[PDB]
Order: structure tokens, then sequence, then C-alpha cells
């Protein structure tokens, strides 16, 4: 029943996803708001603790007590130059508890501090409760994914997050391995297979090169930009619309925090529309000083605004190929991971770099990692019996 059931969790920097393999198919489980992915946000308020969508929706009104990016802190020391650099950009407080970072917040009127693994365990508890509500019984066995470059301390702290959440962690697997499992790239019989995973998320970009030799996976190279993602494209749309508002009304909205956030969420939505339409419309009632902002943007203008950012994704691909000591023609499969890989210009640039090659993209790229983890979780729980 429950002891023979296992879930696959994609614990992401910005979004998390949960899948289950049953009756020969993977089901990506929708949350109570109908969404197949849940924001990796935890809000601490005057009355409650919010997790996910409800936490992301109140981030504007409560920025000091809304924690996100815990995956950037997990398994790291306070003194780490990565932690020190990132701290300068977060609205929540990060403190030092014996060379270990803790996030300090106000909760139910009291000052409380949390380890990154306690924050990630609250996100994991939510994913577990989403699967339980879908299945009708508690599920405790789980496969949790991590980036391929995570060291032993980061993998251990992720496993500890799973323990705190009440999960029996069957295995911690690399995100590119879960993606290659989703496409069945480990069931191609004999002979070594070279796979490139192109992972463009909300706040991070990762390129991974894997060799699959008779079922066994081997990471040959990892490259990327930890500070490049979908949110940088939204910001380029934001800057354009602020300059367009200035040309039409002779008014600068940039300093008005409410006007910029409403513009930012509308730009995120418009960006997603531009993936399947050649134009998107913004309809913001009373954006600034009672002025409605009713405009449109073509896909051509959006591609111009983000041109330099899209082209920059090809340097880590070249870097990963040189590190792996492989030429383009030696790569058997190209796999797309992350919601931003849906952008037609991103697919066009990657396909042209690989000489007109076909891309593996039939599985929702924001769900491919949870899909593969759910498959691995089923295989692992069966062998356990
Ligand atoms: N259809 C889409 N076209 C463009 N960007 C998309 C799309 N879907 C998502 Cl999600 N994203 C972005 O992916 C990230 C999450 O994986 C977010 O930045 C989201 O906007």
């Amino acid at each position: 029943m429950a002891k023979a059931a296992a879930i696959g969790i994609d614990l992401g920097t910005t979004y998390s996803c949960v899948g289950v393999f049953q009756h020969g198919k993977v089901e990506i489980i929708a949350n109570d708001q109908g969404n197949r992915t849940t924001p990796s946000y935890v809000a601490f308020t005057d009355t409650e603790r919010l997790i996910g969508d409800a936490a992301k929706n109140q981030v504007a009104l409560n920025p000091q007590n809304t924690v996100f990016d815990a995956k950037r802190l997990i398994g790291r020391k306070f003194g780490d130059p990565v932690v020190q650099s990132d701290m300068k950009h977060w609205p929540f407080q990060v403190i030092n508890d014996g060379d270990k970072p803790k996030v300090q917040v106000s909760y139910k009127g009291e000052t409380k501090a949390f380890y990154p693994e306690e924050i990630s365990s609250m996100v994991l508890t939510k994913m577990k409760e989403i699967a339980e509500a879908y299945l009708g019984y508690p599920v405790t066995n789980a496969v949790i994914t991590v980036p391929a470059y995570f060291n032993d301390s980061q993998r251990q702290a992720t496993k500890d997050a799973g323990v705190i959440a009440g999960l029996n962690v069957l295995r911690i697997i690399n995100e590119p391995t879960a993606a290659a499992i989703a496409y069945g790239l480990d069931r191609t019989g004999k002979g070594e297979r070279n796979v490139l995973i192109f992972d463009l998320g909300g706040g991070t970009f990762d390129v991974s090169i894997l060799t699959i030799d008779d079922g066994i996976f081997e990471v040959k190279a990892t490259a990327g930009d930890t500070h490049l993602g979908g949110e940088d494209f939204d910001n380029r749309l934001v800057n354009h619309f602020v300059e367009e508002f200035k040309r039409k009304h002779k008014k600068d909205i940039s300093q008005n925090k409410r006007a910029v956030r409403r513009l930012r969420t509308a730009c995120e939505r418009a960006k997603r529309t531009l993936s399947s339409s050649t134009q998107a419309s913004l309809e913001i009632d009373s954006l600034f000083e009672g002025i409605d902002f009713y405009t449109s943007i073509t896909r051509a203008r959006f591609e111009e605004l983000c041109s330099d950012l899209f082209r920059s994704t090809l340097e880590p691909v070249e870097k990963a190929l040189r590190d792996a000591k492989l030429d383009k023609a030696q790569i058997h499969d190209l796999v797309l991971v992350g919601g931003s890989t849906r952008i037609p210009k991103v697919q066009k640039l990657l396909q042209d770099f690989f000489n007109g090659r076909d891309l593996n993209k039939s599985i929702n790229p924001d769900e491919a990692v949870a899909y593969g983890a759910a498959v691995q979780a089923a295989i692992l729980i069966k062998s356990t019996r």
C-alpha cells in the first residue's frame, strides 16, 4: 500500500515539483491551486507560516519574512564567498551560528532563526502533503534530486531536509541523471551514450554532459551561470516598459515599488504568452497616478531585448564540450530542462549550434526532473520489496 509507494521530488531553487509512477505512467501532481509546480518560498507572518504559492503572492507586503533561495545556502559555511556575495541581494536576514548560516525572521511576533535544511524541509513537507492528498494515503519513500555539482556536504544537508520533513530518502540523484531517465536514455542497450542536458530555470543556468555506459551514468562535465535565468528576461521586459511609460506620459515609475512589482508580474505572464504567440498584451489598470497601461509587445522585440542573454547560454555549452573533451557530433542526445527552454529563440540558438539537430522536449521541461525521479523512486522501492 503506502510502504510499496514512492515519490520523486525535484527540489528546485525557485520551483519544486512532485511526481508519482503508478499503473505504468508518471503523474505530475497538481497542488491545491491546480499548479504542477510550487514556488520554493516560505513566508512567516503574524498568524501563520505560508508555503508555496500563498508565500509567493504576499512577498511584496512581507519581504523581510519571506525566505527563498535556501538551495543557495544549503550545505555551505557562513564564510563561503558564495554566501557572502548572495547575502547582499536578499531582503531577509542571514546570520552566523558557529560558521553555519541561519535565516532570521519574525514569526507570530517572535524572532526565530532557521537552518537552510529546516527551510527546505518545509518545502519538502508541502510536496509530501500534495502527494498524500492526491494518493489518499501517506507516502513516505522519496527520491530527491540535486544539481550534479553539489558536493558531499550539500547532498547530506538535502538528505537531512528529507529526514526533518518525514521522508525516507531512497536516494539523492543528480538533476541531469533524472532528466536522462525521464527520456529513457539509460535503456538504449549496449555502447556508451553521450547526453547533454541544457537546464535554463528561473534563476540558474546549468549545462551537463553525461555518459551512459550500459545503465551506469557518469558526469563528464558541468558548466553554467548560477545567476542567469528566466527572471533576468522579465527584468529586461520591465526596463523596456518603464522607458515606454516614460515616452508616452513623461513620468518615471521606477521608484514606485508597487508599480514595478505589478509590471514585473505582468511581464512574466507576457513572456510566457510569447512562447506560443507572436505578440502579448499588457493590461494594467491604474499602474501609476491613475494611468492605465494597455500595450503590447512582439516576440521579435522581446528577442531583441534579451538577445545578448540568449547568446550567452552558448559559452558554457562550448566550455562543457571542451572540459568533456567531446566535439558536437559526439553528443548523441540533447535534453531541455527548465521552463525558460520553452522560449523559441533559445531552442533555435541551441539547435543551430548543434548543426540543426532535434531536441528532446516532449516532456514539460519544468517537470522532466520530477518525472525521472518518480521513475527511479518506483524502481528503487520495487527492489526494496
Ligand atoms: N512558456 C514559458 N515561456 C517562457 N518562460 C517560461 C515558460 N514557462 C515557464 Cl515556467 N517559464 C519560466 O521558467 C521559469 C521556471 O522554470 C520561470 O522563470 C518562468 O517564467
